[PDB]
């Protein structure tokens, strides 16, 4: 089964058959077999590696990589360290992903509905419901960082499912612009094909640094994959709260109402594709 590794120490290929990495290098795993030497591949080269100079990522203790800085860390438990890891990737991803809504808007969006190089239809065509995103969003935002500032600076957070499991519900704006995003995906290459100024125009407004070089009908993509992640975090923080604890009803709650809503989602997508034959 693929999967991801690290690099714990530099290797030098010792036979053609072999791939050489560096420490922390990460390596896509295609395959077990010799239970010694994994097929790895880095960049489209495939080769066989020691598999004892890896590390699997699933592997990794998850608050190592989203708060490596939380207080009494190593006081904790090895459950509630798994725990904090994936509340904080929830809420880390989180920021990461409202801002970079805000930014499709301010180098994307206004840059486009000023540039009159389309109609004011054709800019609701690509964005669509964008801003309603930016809303509901920005109120899960808020609401964790408020639990955040509650528990204490570099603290561990106690509870999260309540937020959770209350905030979800105004998620349902994501059905709509997940359904359509289908269309304004297609809009924007019809447009950068018929329209000149456009391509053009459109290259300008994405060299902007903060985009480290993903084109628009990428950034487009982030509420899909956005919906689709929060269940399989919500899960793994659940799986590390027990059933006594004061949380655990609420992550139970809000793992549902996040599986169903990417459902919602994704039968929208569906069915919206479906009457594209009709």
């Amino acid at each position: 089964g693929s999967c991801q590794v690290i690099g714990m120490y530099d290797y030098t290929a010792q036979n053609d058959d072999e791939l050489a990495f560096s420490k922390g290098q990460i390596i896509n795993v295609l395959n077990k077999e010799d239970p010694d030497w994994w097929k790895g591949e880095v960049s489209g080269q495939v080769g066989l590696f020691p598999s004892n100079y890896v590390k699997l990522t699933t592997d990794m203790d998850p608050s190592q990589q989203w708060c490596s800085d939380l207080h009494l860390l190593d006081m904790l438990t090895p459950t509630e360290r798994k725990r904090q890891g994936y509340i904080h990737e929830l809420i880390v991803t989180e920021e990461n992903y409202v801002n970079d809504l805000q930014l499709v808007t301010e180098i994307f969006q206004k840059p486009l509905t000023e540039s009159e190089l389309l109609t004011e239809k054709e800019v609701a065509m690509i964005f669509v419901n964008w801003k309603e995103l930016i809303m509901c969003n920005i109120k899960l935002l808020k609401a964790l960082r408020v639990r955040k500032k509650m528990s204490g600076e570099k603290m561990p957070v106690k509870m999260i499912g309540d937020i959770l499991s209350a905030q979800l519900p105004h998620m349902q704006p994501y059905i709509r612009f997940c359904s359509c995003q289908l269309n304004g995906a297609a809009l924007i290459q019809q447009k950068t094909d018929e329209a000149p100024d456009f391509k053009e125009f459109v290259k300008r407004l994405a060299m902007d640094p903060r985009c480290k070089g993903m084109p628009l009908s990428s950034f487009i993509l982030k509420p899909m994959q956005r919906v689709t992640r929060y269940p399989l975090i919500i899960k793994n923080i659940l799986e590390n709260t027990p059933e006594n604890h004061p949380d655990h009803s609420h992550l139970k709650h809000a793992l549902e109402k996040a599986e169903e809503l990417c459902s919602q989602v994704n039968e929208g997508v569906r069915e919206k594709e479906n009457s594209d034959r009709l």
